[PDB]
Order: C-alpha cells, then sequence, then structure tokens
C-alpha cells in the first residue's frame, strides 16, 4: 500500500524524490527496491528515486 | 566516518533521531545497523536510532 510519511525531493526538475521511512515488515507495495534488516519483525527501507512523492501515510 | 546530511528526530526527550542518507557502498564507520542493495555500487542506508543526530557531511 503505497504512502510515504517523509519524502525528500531535490529541487530541480525534474525533481528527484524519494521516501525515507523505515517501515515494518516490508515497504509498500509500489516499491521496487526494498532493503531490510535480518531479524524480527524486520526494517525496511525503500530506495526508489522518483519524480514525485507517495501520498501521507 | 561519522556525518549524516539529513536527520530526522522526534520532537520529545530524549529526542529520538535517525540518519536517512542513502551512501554508497557502506553507511558511516559509527553505524551498527546498515543495510545495503544487492548491487554495485551499493546503495546503503543506517537504521541505528540515537539520540543524538551525526554533524553535517
Amino acid at each position: 500500500k503505497p504512502c510515504c510519511d517523509h519524502c525528500s525531493c531535490t529541487k530541480s526538475i525534474p525533481p528527484q524524490c524519494r521516501c525515507t521511512d523505515l517501515r515494518l515488515d516490508s515497504c509498500h507495495s509500489a516499491c521496487k527496491s526494498c532493503i531490510c534488516t535480518l531479524s524480527i519483525p524486520a526494517q525496511c527501507v525503500c530506495d526508489d528515486i522518483d519524480d514525485f512523492c507517495y501520498e501521507p501515510c
């Protein structure tokens, strides 16, 4: 489920945006590159770059 | 080498702070939990929580 509570974007055109959220167990559904701690519950980061931010969670 | 360009902190006492930086190849030297993409060059995130921010990079 694609949402982001904290998005960071560059100030250029096209903008470069990422979600810095750390989430439990898994990244949102639209995340293509999800990296996670090797523990349970997993703490996971999406590091996809996009020209937009997902809507707030 | 411990620095952070973007730190996020809660507004409570004690504060809870993390570095959201995505870095190439590895996390700073003081990072205890570093997670990284499986690619080269690796893109890595520290998700340590601390009651402080590292100084800017």
